[PDB]
């Protein structure tokens, strides 16, 4: 298998979730593990944009998205947020990829100034710590030259920083073709199987 | 009228040609001046990823996008990538407004560094020299760190980075309604009367 | 297989044809799949200094350098400056990793400031972009602060700077034998096996 | 196996000397190669701290080592201090990934500036312009704001900082199990299996 | 009497818990009087790591520990994490030294920043301003660049990094031992007096 | 006493053993006890510039030093370059300040970047750390900016940059009064009587 | 003849009268033109310092300089300071170096910061403008960071920074050959002759 | 004469050991006067690399180059490591200009710190600050942050950065034109005659 085992699926109060969803669902399809967080903003987002009807305590989540994604037995892991005695809080835990999906300005901050306030950004700080994959999804815009900062300095130490800003060039015909452009990026930076996007010029052999 | 009386819209080698060619077609509807460069990147992206045959010589494109648009006699006026005696090219033209929609990370790179290789480059130039409205549209993902640096020092200068990163929170149905997301967003930075995208809480009073 | 697949191969404007070929010829063997990307400077400097005739255009190229190489059928792809429907043009594309060799001081200011002119610039940005290996070998006498400063922000991003400054340290006894040593030490980078540098000190036990 | 065959063991001159000692026996355990080396200052910290009668010259020091651990013959290579010989001492050596456990200032120092003063230092240079994994391992307090900006500046260049600064979450009942923390945090650094610190919160499926 | 009168004794979530209930101890038996703060997450590692019960309440908190100390009365002041009523949330306070030990990456970060969230940020925010005495005792490994930064900048302002790196120089045999070397060094940071740390070298007169 | 009661002298190589001498005779005429460390490059000055002819092992030069200046029995230390057990090696010793007079610039380049490399630039390194007073007296002109960029670093730290620049406002009669304006200077510095440097002004009430 | 034909000499308000004298004379003894420049606190310290009667108008001053140093007929001109007539207001005037000698930390600031208040301060600009050779001579200690800072833009720009620092390694007999010293270190710099203080080494052949 | 009367030639302990030898003899034959300072390193290097047999104590390899290059009596001046009555040891010699040919990456870094460990360090921190040309002439592949960073700052002084990196440029037919190539180099650097590497475009009028 290419690509991480494991993966820490971080959702945050940014427009956009339908992006983590399809993330989420398109990780269970490849038999990976996913380590879920959503903050209370996202669940927020989620009710205001989806007609995903996600339950707020994590067992109830859990089973929630298990069934969503036609997952197995525990590939979902659901964390709440001051849960410390979850994988993710710890350097000491088992390796994973981290992606936050979407990624909203305030958590951007906290990663790029080390904040930890909740796991979401321990988590992420675990990650630059141990020198484990981190991708964060903005969705805003404009940009501030406070965001662009966050950035600068993020993915000067090596986090990719992976805006929603979907491409056009492989004729999209609907919101989820939208959706499913960046789904593909986000699992192509991970090293993970995707058949959403092509390899561009992958038969172009001369000119 | 609020807002600026005339634009100039520069398109550049990004995807995301139906986001400049909807900016176009607004402003053209708000009754504005629109000043018109493409670059020859930008062209074969709009054949690669629209049906719209745009001719390629200034005139022809002229005729072709004044029909598209439904635009007044002189509305659009097309310059080439090397006319020098267009107004964007001088800091001692009227002032306009200026966005470069999509922008590609070249263009971008070029602005940043003041390289002026053409028209489109050296009107951006002349903006901020003359502190003109700037806006750039990137459409990229991921940012690397050139990419982030470029976007910070302009906007510390005053520049309006405006990724497009269509947001969801208005029930978009259509590819079309996250292009128009993104178009509304900047015609409110500019100044200018939209109303594809409702105005956020404006009827909430308290709670 | 140890090391990449796919090597994109972009030659540039600095003294040292003999490199880039010589690169080129050792990545045959290896079968590996190049991606080769030539500049106009970069011909002119192939004529000068070398004794190969290679062909203009990019088919009579890939000929060329497919009979020069001993190489496979499609296994050498040469694109052209401006041809964005190639693999390194997007980010889309399978991996592969970069090697300008030589490297002008032109193209290394392009790669550090993101200005994309041509196919070869595109390809670094994407390179860095999606963090692929990027390994940029100049060749020039004095470096100045200019050219210092540009190496020294893409090496801070994780580009290999790889000067072409051949060791003495095993006995060369031609101009080949330095020119076999800096291939060497790129094909070490990329983590390709090659047998023209032994590993230092490797039966030294004790002292 | 997964993590690297032959790990560079530098020992400089801070607190620790059990770290150092403990970490080779690992990695002896582990099967890995090691390039030992050790500082004249670390010599003494040995003497000092510990009862372990280590011999000056590199001949006996490997033998002794090797006895000590339980090694295979030529498993544990000592190097002296200018033996430029030596594989660490020359990028074109076999990879290797290099811990230098204890790190003192001093050594911390000439890595960050690139001093080369000896085979240590030059070996950590070498590390960095390979791009082959660096974990420093200080061990001092306070730290002040010269040792931390020589933190910093390696740090941002993908070098591992790693305080000895046991933690005390596995209820650690000697001065052993606090030494045995800190190696199990280098060796999952390095990717190498250890049994000492379990996978923090490994079992706990849900809230 | 040597050292401050009053110290504010900051406990944040790192592991650590040991070191500052000893620096606790220490200080009460040097009749000096504690300002005591504890953040939810050091209360849930006290109860992790030690088998120490503590109180949630601040007044049942003030008495536990005063027995466990055998402090006088009210020598020891609790004060709940959003008490802006209490001397360290302003400046207009007697002066007192404060520690935060353990402190948490995320303390550390928000005393960087300037966050003020809860009255142990406040109160740091407060000493820095003041410039009264303010050591921080951070206990994680690895450091990233995050935590190196927010060091580096308290550390020039005047504020002391004092890493929960605890030296072996002194014969330790116990766990005890080596919290009680990193409680020796606060206090000798504070000039506090100390018996547990000899001076080292103080009997050596030449050579 | 007002003033520091141990005082770490080190004498580097740089012109001006004089200032060095007669700041040793000053500080034991006020009774401080003085740790005394001496570079060999310093011998070498002291050798070529005065008619002292201070013995080079420890032992014999404490006995001259001790001689020379009337000091007490074991008021003046004197420990050689690599003796790690003096005082000045750990910030676990008994505080002192620390001058070092003359100051070579390879001296002042050690301290600022930390590079420990014998007892002098380790006693700095512990100043520093440890929060204690740190006087360094370059003689030096021209001062580079390799010179000023370190003596500006440790300054900012809180090291006092004291030049042996010496003042004429003094009536100067003799090359002994110029060297006295200077050891004047640092002993204000420290807070230790001296009476050979009036106070400016102290006698002017008004105008 | 070597060295520059005119210097433009300013003298300012910090200790060292004797310096700029000694200067002044041995540039009138090589047959240089000299511009001659005097603050007003520099009066005065040379009132409180020397038994030099300088008088204070431009004219008479110019006279007695002449006399004091048997100076040719208009080889010495001075020029008061606010003469923006006087050629060093300009650099459209013939070349000339300039020192600045003693160098108040007053005058560096100004400098530093272009600030321009005097002909001195503007000479000083005109002569970095123009890359015009420029020596600052400051006589100050301690230096603090902001003489530092000043100093170093200064340095980097290509001015000389050349402390009132005398060496004492050509036995110093009196006040006198300390002046002597730092005078040789100027005419040295300028490339103008001088027999003061003798090559170093010069006719040491081996060892 | 064109170029300096005297050069400082130091050879350190990077490979190219011939660029060394064969720049002493072209200096000597423009009847040049050299002070030749090499390094232990520099020595094992010239040993491992060529069949020159070099004397180990000064006056003797004084003799062997004398002989070698032909020189005249002392036209080449021999010092050891730390012989500080050598002319370079102080800003009071001679002019001359100083080339470090090879430049190891230590001693790149202890001339971008300051370090003066021996005659060779010292001798560059003299050509900084007097103001004399300094040329280093490095050889090492890749080129680290470390590296780079420090070349920077050099370069930024005004130091020239001249990497062991030929042109091919010249129809080389062996390893000696490409040594000549770099000689010629550093040589038209200095501004010394030389008719190895011809003046491009010398003859080209038009076109
Ligand atoms: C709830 C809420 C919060 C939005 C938001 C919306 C809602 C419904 C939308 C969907 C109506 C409109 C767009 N929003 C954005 C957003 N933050 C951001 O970076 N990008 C967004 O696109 N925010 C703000 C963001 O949620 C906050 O600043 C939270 O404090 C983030 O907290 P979190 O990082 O813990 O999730
Ligand atoms: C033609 C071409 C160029 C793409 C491109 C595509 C094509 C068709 C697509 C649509 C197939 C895939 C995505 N592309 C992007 C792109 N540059 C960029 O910043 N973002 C893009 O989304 N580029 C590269 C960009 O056009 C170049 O680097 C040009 O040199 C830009 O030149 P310009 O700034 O003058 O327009
Ligand atoms: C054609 C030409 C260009 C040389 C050149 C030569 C020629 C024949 C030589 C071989 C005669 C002499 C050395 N040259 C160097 C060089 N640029 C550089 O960084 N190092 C070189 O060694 N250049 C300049 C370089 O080609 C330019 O600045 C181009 O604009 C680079 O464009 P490119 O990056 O697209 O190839
Ligand atoms: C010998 C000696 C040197 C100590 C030392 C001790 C001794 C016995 C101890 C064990 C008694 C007390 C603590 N020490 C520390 C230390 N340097 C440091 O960063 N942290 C330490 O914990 N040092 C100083 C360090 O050894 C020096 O500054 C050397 O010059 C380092 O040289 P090296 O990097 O080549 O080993
Ligand atoms: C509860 C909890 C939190 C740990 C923690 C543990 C637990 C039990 C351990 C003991 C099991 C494992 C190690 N931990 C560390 C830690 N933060 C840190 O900088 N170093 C630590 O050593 N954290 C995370 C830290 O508590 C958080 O990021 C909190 O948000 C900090 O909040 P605070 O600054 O207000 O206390
Ligand atoms: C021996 C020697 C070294 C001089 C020196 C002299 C001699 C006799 C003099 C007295 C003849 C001329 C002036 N010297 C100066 C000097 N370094 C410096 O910063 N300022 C000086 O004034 N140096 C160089 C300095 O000694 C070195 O660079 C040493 O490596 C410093 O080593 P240290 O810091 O361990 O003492
Ligand atoms: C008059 C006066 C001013 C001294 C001074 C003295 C006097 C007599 C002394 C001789 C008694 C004591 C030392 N002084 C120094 C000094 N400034 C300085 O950088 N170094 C000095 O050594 N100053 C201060 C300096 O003169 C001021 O800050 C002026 O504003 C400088 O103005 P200027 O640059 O236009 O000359
Ligand atoms: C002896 C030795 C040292 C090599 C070396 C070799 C040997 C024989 C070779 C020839 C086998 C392989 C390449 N080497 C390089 C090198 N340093 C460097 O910057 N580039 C080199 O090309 N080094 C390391 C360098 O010598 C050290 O780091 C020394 O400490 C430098 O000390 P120095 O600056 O005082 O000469």
């Amino acid at each position: 298998m290419s690509g991480p085992e494991r993966i820490t699926l971080a959702m945050t109060g940014a427009s956009g979730a339908q992006y983590g969803l399809r993330l989420l669902d398109c990780l269970v399809q490849e038999e990976r593990e996913v380590h879920f967080l959503i903050s209370k903003a996202a669940q927020l987002v989620m009710a205001t944009e989806t007609d995903v009807a996600l339950p707020a305590k994590p067992q109830a989540m859990q089973a929630f998205l298990t069934e969503y994604c036609g997952a197995a037995a525990g590939q979902i892991r659901v964390f709440g947020q001051n849960d410390w005695m979850a994988p993710p809080a710890s350097g000491s835990s088992a390796p994973n990829a981290m992606v936050i999906c979407p990624c909203s300005t305030g958590t951007l901050s906290a990663v790029a100034t080390g904040a930890c306030n909740n796991l979401i950004e321990r988590a992420a700080d675990v990650a630059l710590k141990e020198r484990r994959p981190l991708v964060l999804v903005p969705r805003e815009a404009p940009f501030s030259s406070i965001h662009l900062e966050n950035m600068l300095k993020l993915s000067n130490l090596g986090a990719v920083i992976l805006p929603a800003a979907p491409g056009f060039y492989h004729q999209p015909q609907s919101v989820e073709d939208l959706v499913d452009f960046v789904v593909a990026r986000i699992l192509n930076t991970l090293g993970i199987p995707q058949d959403m996007l092509p390899r561009w010029g992958e038969q172009h052999l001369v000119s």
